[PDB]
């Protein structure tokens, strides 16, 4: 395709969020920039609202699959550089397990020369002092390979995967994902075959900055089945 041309060098990303989980209003602006090439992202992300009420790691998988890198023989099936620049939604519950939920929802887009992820999460029904909302979440990342399938209904795909958090207890805190996305535009869209995407994520702090933040190096690959 023809978005898939967008994507050739090394293209800037703002992530914005808007969430209440329990009430609690917060505010994540993430920059950095993306190289699909190479399925590699790098973004620093501050909660400009002051301490995060949800562990960063919960957030993570909210906080750009277009950056993945698809082999040359799987390019017929990137459905996320298809719907560009007009972009797509992405919506997703996230239960998490003996806890509460997130519902999301993202509008994923160019706004210039600039790849834009901005979204809206609602978390209802969360413990007070359960793992969420009493930080009691480890500051790292499992990752999961996530298994794409195609929605012809809705002219888009569809995915649900497992996240495992490890809890400070050793526990491990599950967080059941469960995607759709559909395309803003009404230009055509590539719908893929089954195919996964693998994830490597690091997250680190900068010893300089003294708001709450999470700084993000990520590399992801498409893989057939």
């Amino acid at each position: 395709s023809k978005g898939e041309e967008l994507f050739t060098g090394v293209v800037p990303i703002l992530v914005e969020l808007d969430g209440d989980v329990n009430g609690h209003k917060f505010s994540v602006r993430g920059e950095g920039e993306g190289d699909a090439t190479n399925g590699k992202l790098t973004l620093k992300f501050i909660s400009t609202t002051g301490k995060l009420p949800v562990p960063w790691p919960t957030l993570v998988t909210t906080l750009v699959q277009s950056f993945s890198r698809y082999p040359d023989h799987m390019k017929r099936h990137d459905f996320f550089k298809s719907a560009m620049p007009e972009g797509y939604v992405q919506e997703r519950t996230i239960s998490f397990k003996d806890d509460g939920t997130y519902k999301t929802r993202a509008e994923v887009k160019f706004e210039g020369d600039t790849l834009v992820n901005r979204i809206e999460l609602k978390g209802i029904d969360f413990k007070e002092d359960g793992n969420i909302l009493g930080h009691k979440l480890e500051y790292n990342f499992n990752d999961h390979q996530v298994y794409i399938t195609a929605d012809k209904q809705k002219n888009g795909i569809k995915a649900n995967f497992k996240i495992r958090h490890n809890v400070e207890d050793g526990s491990v805190q599950l967080a059941d994902h469960y995607q759709q996305n559909t395309p803003i535009g009404d230009g055509p869209v590539l719908l893929p075959d089954n195919h996964y995407l693998f994830t490597t994520s690091t997250l680190s702090k900068d010893p300089n900055e003294k708001r709450d933040h999470m700084v993000l190096l990520e590399f992801v690959t498409a893989a057939g089945i």
